[PDB]
């Protein structure tokens, strides 16, 4: 038998996915239990999240993962891989689709807060935005058919992509705004629009972020970010940050 004392908000995921969307970027689909496969039942939640490892060792980290409204069960996660790094490599060698991965986590992603009707900026760094983005349709969908405005960040971009999925966000409805980051990097930029934040700072000096301010990423967008509010004034009230993945993020 194998071991087993305290496990309590855990469940089961059979590796049946596994795509590669992007260079560095993956798409993981796991179901064997109920909680993301078939007994989870979905309805679009506020960016699930849980803590799992690989092949369940014990020395990974938490992920944000997401499904969709739909009652059923399908954990799907952006994760950021790099060829020859360690969790790429790991995870094509000790997480194929031949194997049994258990996620562990009954825990929710705060980044985002819309206080119902006003106008929002999510800025997200990476592709881990999956749950950023499953989160921001639902205000949207919900009661915020207000001015949603996200931001989308990372390097070059050849590497990355979904400009055009939120650029439709704002080509549907409800005064969206799409932020464009990104200069000249390839990968590692900490920030978005080629620069040390120093835009965003210039946007709390004007108006356009601080009652709801979310913010998805590096933990510098949250130290950077958090900085300049400090340092300016721009008080905000509904004002959250978040620390997801890599670089990407303010
Ligand atoms: C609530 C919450 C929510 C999340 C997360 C945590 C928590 C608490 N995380 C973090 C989570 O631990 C996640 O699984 C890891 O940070 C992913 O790192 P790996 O273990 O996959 O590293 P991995 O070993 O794969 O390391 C990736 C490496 O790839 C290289 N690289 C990155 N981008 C590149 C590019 N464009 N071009 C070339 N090389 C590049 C870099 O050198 C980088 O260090 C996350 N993580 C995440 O990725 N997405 C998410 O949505 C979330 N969400």
């Amino acid at each position: 038998c194998r071991i087993s004392f305290g496990e309590v908000g855990s469940f089961e995921a059979e590796v049946v996915g596994l795509n590669w969307v992007s260079s560095n970027t993956v798409q993981f689909l796991l179901q064997k239990r109920p909680d993301e496969c078939g007994n989870r039942g979905v309805k679009f939640e506020p960016g699930q999240f849980m803590d799992l490892t690989i092949p369940g060792t014990d020395v990974s980290r938490s992920y944000s993962p997401a499904n969709l409204p739909n009652p059923e069960g399908r954990l799907e996660f952006l994760i950021r891989v790099l060829p020859e790094g360690r969790f790429s490599d790991y995870l094509r060698n000790d997480a194929r689709v031949g194997q049994v991965l258990s996620v562990k986590g009954p825990l929710g992603v705060f980044g985002l807060k819309e206080r119902g009707m006003a106008p929002r900026y999510f800025v997200a760094g990476g592709t881990g935005l999956a749950p950023v983005v499953s989160m921001v349709r639902q205000m949207q969908e919900w009661t915020a058919p207000n001015e949603t405005r996200i931001y989308f960040g990372v390097n070059t971009e050849p590497e990355l992509f979904y400009i055009d999925e939120l650029k439709s966000l704002e080509r549907s409805m409800r005064n969206l705004t799409v932020k464009a980051c990104v200069w000249h990097p390839s990968g590692d930029w900490e920030g978005e629009q080629g620069s040390p934040i120093d835009a965003l700072r210039e946007d709390l000096e004007s108006s356009d972020a601080n009652p709801d301010i979310y913010l998805c990423g590096p933990p510098g967008m949250i130290d950077a970010a958090c900085e300049l509010v400090r340092s300016r004034g721009i008080p905000g009230e509904q004002v959250f940050f978040e620390k997801f993945l890599p670089s990407g993020a303010a």
